[PDB]
């Protein structure tokens, strides 16, 4: 009996991480393949079949998107489901009528696949998301594979600047008229991920009273690996491959990555950018800035920063 756990393209990601709005995909086979042409006794038949779900702690909100013999036939209405409260918590399957089950499947050696899938939960913020299945057959229970997955959950923070690759002047002064420059750090995508980006953004909510939007600059804070083998280096201007928006009534900016060119990442690549938005104060009193950054439709804060004039 075997799990495997699969991308939005059909593809196995065992072992690789995924982010929080993530959805498990799992296809588990039940095993009867190895028992074409047996001829099993009676009361063997009679001890029936089932198959077992167990999942850990991260996973929630199950979801039967089907369950074929190999075949083809839908067989869900010949299996009974019970949520049991394998010694803890999980699902299973077993056969209403073991004799006509063992008839048309089992002697057959045809496997049947399940597929479920599963949320995280939100109070779920790192470890491993695991999944593991069983099978009972004439009574004998046999374990298969466990499948695991780590969740990390994004972070990213906002510093002020007097300029690039300056210093910090956080809860600091600036003279009217000057020039600062805010850094918002971006989340360094990990290599070993079990998916593809679409997303990669900034939003940052300016305080257009007080600041005046001059320009930004988007910089690589690592090495980065495209699928054709291309390297770009750290510290590479990615300006080309990004839009920025900037509202002047609402304070409203924001610097996206195209989506052609981060389907061009390598999933064994890490991948990172940081933002240098270059500000003039002009005007007095205490100015505040957070902002927001998406990945993959997740949703994070940096801190707030303050500067005075």
């Amino acid at each position: 009996p075997t799990k495997k756990v699969l991308d939005e393209n059909g593809q196995s990601i065992n072992g690789k991480s995924v982010l929080p709005n993530a959805t498990l995909d799992y296809v588990a086979k039940q095993n009867f393949s190895q028992y074409k042409g047996i001829k099993a006794s009676a009361e063997a038949i009679a001890k029936g079949f089932a198959f077992v779900d167990q999942p850990n702690e991260a996973l929630a909100e199950l979801t039967v998107k089907s369950i074929k013999a190999s075949n083809g036939d839908d067989v869900s209405s010949l299996l009974e489901m019970r949520h049991v409260l394998p010694v803890g918590e999980f699902y299973m399957w077993t056969a209403k009528d073991p004799q006509a089950f063992y008839k048309a499947y089992v002697q057959k050696g045809l496997d049947i696949t399940y597929n479920l899938s599963f949320k995280v939960k939100k109070e779920f913020t790192k470890g491993q998301i695991k999944n593991g299945v069983a099978q009972i057959d004439f009574g004998n229970g046999y374990t298969g594979n466990i499948v695991v997955n780590d969740l990390t959950t994004p972070e990213v923070h906002k510093d002020v600047l007097d300029k690039e690759d300056g210093k910090s002047i956080n809860n600091g002064t600036v003279k009217l008229g000057d020039e600062v420059t805010y850094k918002l750090e971006g989340w360094v995508v990990p290599a070993n991920r079990g998916y593809d980006l679409f997303e990669y953004k900034f939003v940052d909510h300016l305080q257009h009273t007080h600041d005046l939007y001059l320009k930004d600059k988007v910089v690589a804070k690592v090495a980065i690996t495209l699928k054709d083998g291309t390297v770009i280096p750290k510290g590479t201007n990615l300006v080309q491959y990004t839009e920025t928006v900037y509202n002047k009534e609402t304070g409203r900016y924001e610097l996206a990555f195209k989506a052609d060119f981060l389907a061009q990442v390598s999933r064994s690549s890490a991948f990172g950018a940081d933002d240098f938005i270059v500000v003039k104060r002009i005007k007095a009193g205490d100015v505040y800035n957070t902002a927001d950054f998406f990945v993959n439709g997740n949703k994070v804060k940096t801190e707030t920063v303050v500067t005075h004039t």
